[PDB]
C-alpha cells in the first residue's frame, strides 16, 4: 500500500480512460506489472508525440528511455504533451518498476528498448509500402502484445506457449493500432502527423490531406474500405491468440479491446464520417446482447455478427470488394 | 483450403438470419458438421415450402432427399423460393456433406430421410388435433434437436446422454417451432398456409383466417393464449436439456435460440398485435440485463423472469388463465 | 412436489420482484432455503411497515416473530399492507420452514429474532449519527447477508469463510441498504420516512425536508455527495466478499445487486436530480457494454469504472472531495 | 461404423507390435488420421524395401506414391514382403485416407511425396557424411515426425506451435532413426544393407562390416560410441518438444518412444554386444521405476538418470568421451 | 478419531483382497462411505454365500438385509464363512453407517434392498440364459456400479452424470462379476455353486461339471472362450463410464479393477488351466509397463493391448472365433 | 550456458545418487534454487562427516559455514572425504548461489546458519532419548524440508502453506533421514558412527555396535521394529504435506523420496538382513504396480499397500507388536 504505488494506479486513471478497469482487474502480480508497463509505455508514446522536441534531441530520449527505467533521479520536464505528468514524476513510476519482480522487468525494459529504436526509426519518414505499416504498427503495438503476452506467461498465470507465440501476440497489436490509425485519420490529419501508408493513399489522391476536402469524398471511401480490408487479416490470428488464452482476468483484459477494434472498423466501414469527424460507433444485433465478451465461443459469434455487418455493406463497385469478401470468408469458414 | 466449404458458410449466413455465428462458433468437428445439417435441412425446408412443386412431384423429392446426399449431381432448378441457391447449388453442399466423418453423415442423412416421410405426411393435410401439432413439429423440428443431439455425442463434446434422450431433444424442437408458429399467424396467412391446430381454434372461430378480422380479435388472444400455454409445457424439458450440456460453444448454440423463443412468447402473450402485425420483443427486466445467456445458473434466471412478466399478466376471464398459471407454477417449483 | 412449497413460490414471485430468478436459480437446497427466508423476512417487513398496527402491538410481533416459524397456527390478518397475504397465510409458510434441513433453520430464526429487536428498536427514533446509521442499515440488511452467507456455507456449495467472516456479509448488506436510502431520499419524504443520519445532514440545513427546497440544492447535493463517499467505503469489502465466491449460481445472486448499487451511486453522484426525483442510471461505457456481472474479474472492472465515472465528477468544490478521491484511490490500489 | 475402417485398424495391429495401442488411444479425429498415416507410410516402407522389384519399377513407384492416394482403383500385386497386405488392398487404405478431412489429406500426401522422393534418391547409395546421415533420416523418419505434428495441430488438439516448429519435429524423428540403425547393425549386416556414417565408420576399419569381426571389437566400440553422442544431440530438441504438448493422449504417443529409444541408447553405450547379437533394454533406476512417462516432469527425470548412466561408463580413453560429456552437459543443465 | 471406524477400516483390509488400498485413497467423505458401503456389501454377500442356512430362512434375511442397518443390535452369529466378523459385528458397521451423511445412507440402504431382493430370486434357481445371466449379475454386481456411481455424484466429486447413467455403470458390475465367474470356474465346482450359464454350457455338456473331466477339455475351452467372447461385449460401455470421470482418486478406484478384469479374461483365453486350477496373470509390453493405469489414455492403451493378446490367440477351429474377432474389432474402430 | 554453472550440475549428478534428476526436472528457478541449495548443503555435510578435521576446528567451519556463501574465494582443500570437490571448487558454487535471487539466497543462508549451529552441537555428544533422535534429524534433514517448502513458496509455484507449515515440512525431513538412519545402521557401524537413540537400544543390549554380532540377531531385530514403529508415526504428516502440493514438478521431487522411504522401511520390517548385508527394495504389489508415484491418490495407494505389506508380518511377541498395530490402524483410519 506505498504511496508511490497508489500514485501510479492514479496515472494510470489519468492516462487510460479505458484500459485501467481491465488491468486493475488482472490477478495477482500481473496487475502491478501491467500497470507499469502502461504507464512507461504512455511515457515513451508522450515522447514520440511531443513536436517541440526536435528530432536530434528526441532520438537519444527513444534510443536511451529504457535505461532511465534504472536512473532513480530521472525525468523529463520540457514536454507539452497532455500526458506529460508521467514524464515529469518519472521517478515515482520507475521506482514501482524496479520493485516488481526482476522477471517482468526484463521483459518490460526489453520491449522499451526495441519500440525505442522503432519510434526513432520512423520519426522522420512517413508510412509509404503496406509492409512499412506493419512494421511502424509492430514497432509502437505489436511490440505491446508480445511484452504484455510474456508478462502473462511470466506470471504463471497462462501458459508458456502464450509468451512464446511471438507472430500472433504481435497482430493482436497491429489490429488495435491498424483500427486506431484507420479512425483517427482526421483527428491526426489536423495534428499534422500521417499514419496512412503512402502507397495506399497515393493511388487515390496527391495528398493524404485531400480526403479531408468534400469533393474527394468518395475517393476517402475507397481508400477507407481498402485499409480496414488489409487490418481484418489480423482476425484470424487474434481468435487464434484468444483461444489460447486459459485465465479469465487475462482473458478479459485482452478480448474486450480486440472486439472493441472490431465494432469500430465495422462502424467505419464504408462510412463518409470518417472524414468528416468522429464515428458514431452504434448497436449490435439481438444475440450480441444474449452474450457478451467474457468467453471465447461468445467472442467469436460477436466477431461473426460484426463481419455479416461489413459484408452486408459492401459495395460492388468498391475497388475492394473481392477481398473485403475474400478476408470475411476466411473467418467465417476457418 | 476448400473453397466449396467457404461457399457453404456463405449459404449458411444468406439462409440463417441469426443462427450462423453461434454456429460457426461450435467447437471443432461440429462446426462444419452443424452447418452442413443446417443447409440440407434447409434445402429440404425449401422444397416442403414451394407450391409451385405439385404435391406428386413433390413427395418423392422429400422421400429421396436423403439420397441426393449421396448423388454428386443431383440439384433442383425449379424452385422460386428465396433460399432456392442452396437447391440451385446443392452439388457444392452434398460435396462437403460427404467430406464429414461417416458417423456425422449417418445421423444427418437418418433425420432427413425421417423427416421427409413426415413432410409428405404433412402435404395433403392441415394440423387438427394438438397431438398432431406434436407429431408435426417432432417431424420439422423435433428431429432437428435430436439430430443435433446425436452429433454432439458422437463428436463427444457432450455427454451420451445428450443424444441418447430422444425426449428431451425433440422437446428442444417442439418448444422453438411452436413459438414460431405462434408468432407467424398472420405471415402465414397471406402465405395461404395453416399450422395452428384445427381442434384449437375451430373453437373461437369458423376459419382460422378469421383472427385477421379485426372485429374478432378478442377471440384470437383467447386463442393465443391457450396455444402458448400449450407451448411452455416444454420448458421444463428445455431446461433439462440445456443443465446436462457441458461445452461453452455448444451451450451457447442451445441456449439462445431457446431464450429468444421464450422472450418471443412473453412479448406475444395477451398481446393483440399478433393479429395486426410485428411483435416487438421488449426488453428484460433489470436483473437480465445483467447477465447474458451463457451459463446455466443464468439461463434459469432469465427463463424464470420471462415467466413471471407472462403470469402477472393472465387475466382471470381469459379460458386458460388457470391452465397458464399451473404451468407456469410447475416451472418454478422445478 | 407439495402444493405448500409452490405457494411459497407464488408469494416469491408476488412479493420479490428483484430477487425471485435469482433465488429460483440457486442451485440444491439453497433454493428452497432462501426462498422461505426471503419469504419470513417479507412478512416482517410488512409488518414492520404496516403503520395501521399499534406500536403496543407491533413490538411483541417483531420481538416473536422468529418464534411464531414454530408454531404451526400462527397467522396475522390486521396487516393492510400489498404483502399482507404471507401474513394471512404465514402456516403455509412456516410449514415450508420447518420442512428445512435443522441447520437451515437455525440460520433462519437466529436472523428473524435479531432483526426484530433491532427493528423494534428503531421504532420510537430517527437515524441520528453515522454509527446508528450502520447499526440501523445492520439490522434491516446487514443481517439479511449475514444470513445468505451462513445459509451458503451451511449448504457447502460455498467455502465455511463466507458464513464466518460476518463483517464482510454485513458490508455487502450496508452498500445495498446505505445506497437505496441515498438513492429514495425523495420518496422517503412524501413518506414521512428519515432515514438520513441527522448527525450529518444537520450540518447542511435545519431540516431534512429542506433539501428538497430550490434554494437548498447545493447544500443538498453537498449532503449526498457525503453520504455516497460514506457509502463507496463498503467497496473493498463487496469485492472481498464476491472474490471467494466459488458457486456460479450464488455468484448471480450476490453480484448483481451489487454492481445495480455501485450503478445507482455513479448515477446519483453530485446529481441535482436525487433530489427533483428518481435518478436515470447511466449506462456503463465501453468496457462495461461487453461484458455481464458473471464472472469476477468482470465484476471488478465493472465496479472499477463505475468508480472512475465518480472520480470524473468529483468538483474541487464540494467539501468532501479529498476523501471521496483517497477512498476511490484505496480501491483502485488495492 | 464401415468396414473398411475396420479392415484398416486391422491391418494398422497386424504391422504395428507396439505403436497401434497408443495410436487406437488418441483423442478424436487424430485417432482415424494417425492410423491412415500410419498405414500408408507403411505401404510406401514396404515397396521402398522390396528388392525384387525393378528400380526401373521402383524408383517411379517411389515418386508417385502420394498420388495412389487418390486413385480408387490402384494396388500392388507384386509385393513378397509380409506387410504386402496394405499394398494388395491400397484401395481399402486409400478410401479411408479420402474420408479424413481434407486439412489431414494435404499433410499426408504432402508427407509422402517428399519421402518419396528421399527414398528414391537414396536406393543407390549408402550414407557417406554425418551430414547425409541427417539428410536421410530426415526422409525416413524426420517427415514423419513433422507430419504427425502438423495433424497434432490441424486437429487443434496441441497448439499451432507445434505443427509450426519444423526443427523440432524433425528432431524427433532424427533421433528414433539414428538409434534403431545404430542399434540394428548387425541385422542391417546379416541383410546387405548399410547405414552407418561412412566418413565415420571409414577413420575406424576399411569394411563396414570389420566392425563384425572379433579383432576389431575396440574399433567397433569406438565408432558405436561415437555415433551414440552424435545421436544424443537431438535430445535438447526433443524435451524441448514434448514440453509443448497438452493433450495426454498425443504425450503418451510421442514421449514412450523417446523413452524407449533413450534407454537403448543407454544399454548400447560401449556395450559391445551390440557386434555379437541383440541387446536387452534393462528396466528403469531407483527413481525411473516409480514414474511412468506420462507428465513432463517425471520424463525430464527419467531422461536424465538415463544420462547419467552413459556418463558413468564413459571410458577416459575414448576418442569421443570429451564430445560425450559435453552435450550430456548441455543436455543436463538445459 | 472413532474406534469403530478404525475397526471398519481393519476388517475393510481382512475383506479386500486387492482394493482396501484405493477405497482408503478416495478423496473426502467418498472415503469412509465407499469403505462402509463395501463392508455392508461384504455382509449381505456372505449371507447369500452360506449353505447352512435354510433357503425359507435365507428370503426374508437377504429381502430385510437394507433394514438392519437401523437396528444398532442386530448382528448374525451362526454364519460360519471367512468374513463371518462383519456379520457378528455388524452393529460396528451399521453405527458408522448411520454416521455417514444422510445422502449416502439413502444409496447405500436403497442398493441393499435392489440387491437383496434380487439375491433371493436366484436362491432356487440356477442361471440358464445370458439374459439371466446379465439379471443375475445386475443384483449382485451390477447395482453395486449403480451405487458406487451415485455416491461419487452425491459426494460432488464427480459431475451428475456420472450417478445418472446407470447402463454404463451397470455394465462395470456385469463386466467383473462374468470376469470372476469365469476366473472361478473350479472353486465354484468344489462349493457345490454353479454360475455359467446352462443354455450356453448345456449346449457342450449335459454335466456342468463335466469340464472338470479331461475327456471334455476341448469342449470345455469352447464354452469358455464363448463366455470370455459375451464378456468382452461389456469394454465399451467400460471405456465410455471410465472416459467421463474427472476425479483422479474416483478414476484409479474405478480403472484399477477393470483393467485387472481384462488382464484376467486375456489369460483366460483358451487356456486349459481354468479347469485345472488358478490361472497366472502374465507380463504385458514396454508400452504400458511404462505407464500406469491412471489416465484414460493410457488405460485405453492398456486395453486395446489385452485384445491383441486375445486375438492373436483365436483357434480358427473355435465355434465363436468368428464373433470374437468382430467384437474386438469393434472395440479397435470405435 | 554459464560455464559454472554446468560445472554445478556436474557435482549435482556426482554427489547426488537419488535426487539429481528430480532436481533437474525442476520448473523455472526452483530449478537452480534447489541445485545450489543441495550443493552448499553436501559442502557442508562433507565438512561435519571429515574426521582429519579436528573438533576444535569443525565448529567454527560449521558456524561460519552459511557466511562462507558470501565470500568468492573461501574454499577448502584438506577434505579426504568423497565429495570433497564440492569444497575445493566452492567458489564456483558460491558464485552461482549469489546469482540466485534474494528470497531464494535468504532461505539457503539461513539454513546453512541454523544447519550448522545444529550439526556442531551433535559433535561431541550421541543420540539419548528418541527427543533427542528427532532434534538431530530436525538439523541435518527436517531443516532441509523446510528450506526446500519456503523455497516452492518464494518461487510461488507452491502456496504459501507450504513454507508456513514448518511441522509438516520438518516431518518430511524426520520421515527420510530416521528411514536412512535405520537402513544404514551397519555400515554407521563400520565406520564407527552412532545415531540410534541409547534409550531405546540400550533396554536391548548394553551398546549399539552389538547388534552388529551374531549372537544378538533376534535384538537387533526387536530394537530394528521398535526404530520403524517410531518412524511410522510421521507418515500422516508426509501425506497432508504431499496432498497440500500443486505443482507435478514440485509433486514428483517430494513424493518419490518419501514413497522410496516407506518402500525401504517395509522391507527392512522384522528383517534379520539390516545386520548382515543391503535389503534389496522387494517392489510394490500387483494393484499399486499399475500405479506410478505422480498423483496424490496414487501415492496414498501405494503408502497403504506397504503398511498392510508391515502390517501382515507382525510378530505376535515382538514388545512393540501393539505399538506397530496402532499407528498402522490410525494411517488407515486417517
Ligand atoms: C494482448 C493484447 C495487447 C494489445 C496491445 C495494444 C497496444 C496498442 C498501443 C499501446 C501503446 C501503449 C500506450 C501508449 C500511449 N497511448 C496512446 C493512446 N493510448 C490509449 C488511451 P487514449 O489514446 O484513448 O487517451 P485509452 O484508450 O487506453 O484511454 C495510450
Amino acid at each position: 500500500l506505498s504511496s508511490s504505488l497508489k500514485t501510479c494506479y492514479k496515472y494510470l486513471n489519468q492516462t487510460s480512460r479505458s484500459f485501467a478497469a481491465v488491468i486493475q482487474a488482472l490477478d495477482g502480480e500481473m496487475r502491478n506489472a501491467v500497470c507499469i508497463f502502461y504507464l512507461v509505455l504512455r511515457a515513451l508514446d508522450t515522447l514520440e508525440d511531443d513536436m517541440t522536441i526536435s528530432v536530434e534531441k528526441k532520438v537519444p530520449l527513444l534510443h536511451n528511455f529504457h535505461s532511465f527505467l534504472y536512473q532513480p533521479d530521472w525525468r523529463f520536464m520540457e514536454s507539452k504533451e497532455k500526458d506529460r505528468q508521467v514524464l515529469e514524476d518519472f521517478p515515482t513510476i520507475s521506482l514501482e518498476f524496479r520493485n516488481l519482480a526482476e522477471k517482468y522487468q526484463t521483459v518490460i525494459a526489453d520491449i522499451c528498448r526495441r519500440m525505442g529504436i522503432g519510434m526513432a526509426e520512423f520519426l522522420d519518414k512517413h508510412v509509404t509500402s503496406e509492409q512499412e505499416w506493419d512494421k511502424y504498427c509492430h514497432y509502437v503495438a505489436g511490440l505491446v502484445g508480445i511484452g504484455l503476452s510474456r508478462l502473462f506467461s511470466a506470471s504463471e498465470f497462462e501458459d508458456p506457449l502464450v509468451g512464446e507465440d511471438t507472430e500472433r501476440a504481435n497482430s493482436m497489436g497491429l489490429f488495435l493500432q491498424k483500427t486506431n490509425i484507420i479512425r483517427d485519420y482526421l483527428e491526426d490529419q489536423q495534428g499534422g502527423r500521417e499514419f496512412w501508408p503512402q502507397e495506399v493513399w497515393s493511388r487515390y489522391v496527391k495528398k493524404l490531406g485531400d480526403f479531408a476536402l468534400p469533393e474527394n469524398i468518395d475517393l476517402a471511401v475507397q481508400c477507407l474500405n481498402e485499409l480496414i480490408t488489409n487490418a481484418l487479416h489480423h482476425i484470424p490470428d487474434v481468435i487464434t491468440y484468444l483461444s489460447r488464452l486459459r485465465n479469465q482476468s487475462v482473458f478479459n483484459f485482452c478480448a474486450i479491446p480486440q472486439v472493441m477494434a472490431i465494432a469500430t472498423l465495422a462502424a467505419c466501414y464504408n462510412n463518409q464520417q470518417v472524414f468528416k469527424g468522429a464515428v458514431l460507433i452504434r448497436l449490435g444485433q439481438a444475440v450480441t446482447l444474449m452474450m457478451d465478451a467474457t468467453n471465447m465461443p461468445a467472442v467469436k459469434a460477436i466477431i461473426y455478427q460484426y463481419m455479416e455487418e461489413i459484408y452486408h455493406r459492401i459495395p460492388d463497385s468498391n475497388p475492394s470488394s473481392s477481398k473485403t469478401r475474400q478476408i470475411i470468408s476466411t473467418i467465417r469458414t476457418q
